[PDB]
């Protein structure tokens, strides 16, 4: 397009024509979703409001647990063992609540999600299997983010939602009958600092907080003392951007803002 | 010695280490361009290697990896696609005076970061010895592509340690001396230049020299990255005024070290 | 909580009533902390007004050096394997000068430092063996930091002191006596962008460049022509945002604000 002559008009143009981004209602068509998390919880701390009003508008979401949760206790009478086979039950009663009915464990362990093309490949298969509409993860880019296993889930979610197109990539998938992912309309990253889409959950909000404390091994009382405090400043962050008490914060950008992108800030 | 911290940066810059983003590319002689896959050159710098070249400055690509799975075509297998690629690079190379390509033939979305790959790198900086070297910028906000950011931090780590001699020692051992004598690393990819290249004049051969790279860039997708790509070089172009524009980011050498103030250049 | 009502309203409740945060003395009750280096001279050179500063309150300044400094020369008659024993001796000699005596050497080759689960293990028996009241180590985020042996010492030291409380990480720890890591009560992260509290050290500064040419293999005189004012220029950086005309700067947050926090840069 050589004849615009400004910048600012090639960016407008390039985003609401030849890109059609639009983030009035990004999860306008979506039938199945796939909610990406690190650990058993991230999903509904994240977005568990938006996973239940996605539920009551019948899409079907379903989870993929990276970790199996092993590490998250300081009670030395639990074993690891012990504590992933609690949190798979507390994952399946958080997600009930929710109207989620799959999930894909990938049973890595926790603290110890690698960074490799074979957890690429274990999300291209689900991807392949299932060709959702719209994929959630976290925001790799959130800044003191100083968990390994979230970074990690959010890059590797971006990285495959990319390559489980290409045919070449994962090709053994092709050869035993899946399709390349063919379907997906968007990504939105949520544990975000820059969200540019946010869901009110206002009225959603205490059955987020129910949904999170089903998570007991967690989330016991002197834990939820700070906890609780901590996500409603965090909901009200996001909340405060669209002017309503609390929402989740979602960053949804063009698929070509993913790579090369200098201007990636301006929205 | 001096008052306040603002003196303190200015001289420090200035007289200390001599910075000058006015003509940084002046005395070079020999650059290596460092891209992730092959048309990363052209599509991040394709204006500037184009005026290097026509300039008597000797370009030299250093492609980390093949482009084996960049297709969407079931008909081509990524080793097929790999050769397709060699002969796009060199096709569109030839067009901006690029002489020659050092394919260290990494696949595509497996580009380790390692002591390994910096190890490569090494061997080909204390050979050519090139006065600057360009590479993506691996603080790209969003660069959710891991080529592109284990590029950049490879470049620039193997820049430092390719000057150690205990670094890759088997190099020196078998007659290779450590690398002087660059005086520049610019990143291009960039949210955040500081030197732009006008490159209005160009910019037709520019778009020539990226849809050379057919493969990748068949009428479909020439839609979208056609206006993408005019879209990025008026967002450089603009900072100096100009239609479309190439952006770098260079930096004085200790800056890329414990520096706290490198968002003041 | 549920009745707060403003975004503004409830970060400072959290941040001071939930949290109890502030940084008017955060050092104030530490007995042993552990200074924790990528490189021998790391500590000197971010820190060392505030390693004297502590030595001379009496708390017990430990250091932690995960490499060895062996590629830290362009000397092409002196091998790794010496300047790292030289490097060990100018370490020592610095320490002594700012009042510290234990000094960990994991001994990870320069250049090579691992980002593992096995260097969160040698943290790990660390932490629990000495339980340090404070950990001191480089903000891992620090923008354009080119140096993988920094960024890595940062986001180890950081996740280490988190996972070195779970008794299920690196449970062999427990079984030969060591307990998990409590005692602690912060993490001061030195060379950053975005610091929130600075130690004066104008009458320190030339103790601090003295201790740092002790390292004599690193800062010959045609080195330090450079060094010095770059030095001079960072602790000028710090010190005039308190005044002062020397400083060290450190980023301190909650605990919580290291994992899913969207708004760390209003502290
Ligand atoms: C809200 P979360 O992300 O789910 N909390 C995780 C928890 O799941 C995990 O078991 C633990 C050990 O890695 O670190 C905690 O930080
Ligand atoms: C502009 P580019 O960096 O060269 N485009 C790359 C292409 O080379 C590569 O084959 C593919 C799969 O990794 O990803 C694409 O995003
Ligand atoms: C101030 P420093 O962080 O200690 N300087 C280091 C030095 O210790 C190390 O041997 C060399 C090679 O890795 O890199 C330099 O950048
Ligand atoms: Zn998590
Ligand atoms: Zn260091």
């Amino acid at each position: 397009f050589e004849d615009i002559d400004t910048f600012e008009e090639a960016f407008n143009k390039l985003l609401r024509e030849v890109l059609e981004f639009d983030l009035q209602n990004p999860f306008k068509d979506a039938k199945k979703v796939l909610c990406i998390e690190p650990h058993p919880d991230d999903c509904v701390i994240g977005m568990g409001g938006t996973i239940k009003k996605l539920s009551d508008m019948g899409v079907e979401v379903i989870y993929v647990c990276m970790t199996d949760g092993y590490m998250g206790t300081t009670d030395e009478s639990l074993s690891g063992h012990e504590l992933a086979a609690i949190r798979r039950k507390e994952e399946e009663e958080s997600a009930r609540l929710l109207g989620v009915k799959k999930i894909y464990w990938l049973n890595y362990r926790d603290t110890e999600l690698p960074y490799s093309r074979e957890v690429r490949k274990d999300l291209t298969k689900i991807l392949r299997k299932e060709q959702p509409d719209g994929v959630f993860a976290p925001d790799p880019w959130l800044p003191y983010e100083s968990h390994p296993d979230h970074r990690r889930t959010g890059f590797l979610a971006i990285e495959s939602v990319a390559f489980s197109q290409l045919p070449n990539f994962s090709n053994t998938d092709l050869d035993i009958g899946l399709n390349p992912y063919n379907s997906g309309s968007f990504i939105a990253l949520y544990y975000t600092h820059k969200p540019n889409y946010i869901v009110d959950i206002t009225d959603l909000m205490e059955l987020k907080l129910k949904a999170i404390r089903v998570h007991r091994s967690q989330f016991p009382d002197d834990i939820w003392e700070k906890w609780e405090p901590f996500l409603r400043t965090i909901a009200m962050f996001y909340g405060e951007k669209i002017g309503v008490r609390y929402g989740e914060g979602f960053r949804i950008m063009p698929g070509l803002f993913y790579h090369i992108t200098p201007f990636t800030d301006l929205i």
